[PDB]
């Protein structure tokens, strides 16, 4: 789901590149200080989530204001008057892209680096740990190398981009995937825990 | 539920008293060798498990040939024409009590002896582990203590015995929820235990 952003578990969360910063504020609010031509900041956007509604502010600053800053460097100050987006199709294509930017950075990028449910020792591979990230993807570390399992196009490959392989171990890692997704799906009928560690099995 | 008996995960488990030795050979399978007037075994229930069906083997020793065996010592053999019962109210009631002592032993003694969940640091005990013992006790291992939740009649005590509470109580129940929405939770899991685990955010 494209809308409303996902910010679970993500909070204090920073990425810098060429198109501007990235920043989780909290659980309910991210941030897009969108880096312009000229490395001056042109367009902040501002995304809440209050429950299940959702709140978009995007904030223009008048050129050769404020330079983009790089990460753990304090917030840009907002203007008084920002366009308020209640919903996906309020907002004009133009933002809409800058918009897209933002959640695909905190749902692809930046959830990718997150754990959520790490597994020790596996009845599948007890020598190792096999970490489900929050982006869905599946990541097991060896001695020295990782086999990724990608959420989104299911691709499977070992690394230190890298790749590649697959034969033998490209069947085991179906099942840790799958008894983790049906760890977390299941663990997902909890009340209203994650991150979480555990180990299972033996011995033990 | 007391039939059929439940033995999962408590494979090896022995327990021996005056009234005999209750072994569970496999997790399909127990075994009650009773002990009979003059310390010598006239009777051996064999209860067994297919899936969902239970049948219950009822053996007959002469009296006086052969006497109660200690722990893990050789399993006594058996007859060769036990009485055989497919459910509890073909047994007849001195069978069937026989049979509850074998089933209680199991699922509370010895079920209360073995760990199925153990949680490290919840926010509530950060400074511990909480134990979901077999038998829907819960067991808090403290410096020098443990604190006892009894799954039967929902008693609260420290550790002999000795009985504490008041505050700190207050502090066990959420925990056991805790736990027990996270066993109940983990029920849904598709056809694992015994589990460790650290949940959110001191790791
Ligand atoms: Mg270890
Ligand atoms: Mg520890
Ligand atoms: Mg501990």
């Amino acid at each position: 789901q494209l809308w409303p952003i996902r910010m679970d578990r993500l909070e204090g969360q920073r990425v810098c590149t060429a198109g501007g910063r990235y920043i989780v504020e909290l659980d309910t609010r991210c941030r897009f200080e969108v880096a312009a031509q000229g490395n001056f900041v042109k367009r902040i956007l501002i995304v809440e989530v209050d429950e299940m509604v959702q709140t978009v502010y995007v904030h223009r600053i008048p050129d050769r204001t404020v330079r983009g800053r790089n990460g753990e460097e304090e917030l840009i100050t907002l203007t008084n008057n920002p366009f308020v987006y209640t919903s996906y199709s309020q907002m004009p294509k133009e933002v809409q892209n800058d918009y897209m930017r933002l959640q695909k950075m905190v749902a692809v990028t930046i959830s990718g680096r997150v754990a959520k449910v790490t597994f020790r020792r596996p009845s599948q591979f007890p020598d190792a740990q096999a970490q489900l990230m929050e982006n869905g993807d599946l990541r097991i570390k060896l001695p020295r190398s990782v086999i990724v399992r990608k959420m989104d196009n299911g691709e499977i490959f070992n690394c230190i981009q890298k790749q590649a392989v697959s034969g033998i171990t490209l069947t085991k890692v179906n099942e840790v995937y799958k008894y983790l997704i049906r760890f977390e799906q299941c663990l997902n009928g909890m009340d209203r825990c994650f991150p979480i560690v555990f180990s299972a099995g033996t011995n033990m």
